[PDB]
């Protein structure tokens, strides 16, 4: 609360290890369904019903643009990736089974790097 504050957690390298890890993600074999943005022209469906598209790419630009405010942000667009992966694409197919795949991958990561 007001002049109580919990101890200060280093936070200086969050940037540069959401970096490391968004690019072992990019260089995954099972990345190329997540790489880019979904052709929302080419793909029926996929407008109307993913409110939120996320992929790589676009997490990338966010984070070279300071426009993740700390690494949570970051996770909620990782994690935002393969939800919307989930919502569209049945679990046994190529593209569902990268999703589940990527995802354990991520969360590995995650908890090796920050927990």
């Amino acid at each position: 609360s007001m002049s109580v504050k919990k101890p200060k957690r280093d936070d200086s390298k969050d940037l540069a290890l959401c970096s490391m890890i968004l690019t072992e993600m990019e260089t995954h074999e099972d990345a190329w369904p997540f790489l880019l943005p979904v052709n929302l022209k080419l793909v029926p469906g996929y407008k109307k019903v993913i409110k939120k598209p996320m992929d790589f790419s676009t997490i990338r630009e966010k984070l070279s643009s300071g426009q993740y405010p700390n690494l949570e942000t970051f996770a909620l667009d990782v994690r935002l990736v393969f939800d919307n992966c989930e919502t569209f694409n049945e679990d046994d197919s190529d593209i569902g089974r990268a999703g589940h795949n990527m995802r354990k991958y991520f969360e590995k990561k995650w908890t090796d790097t920050f927990k």
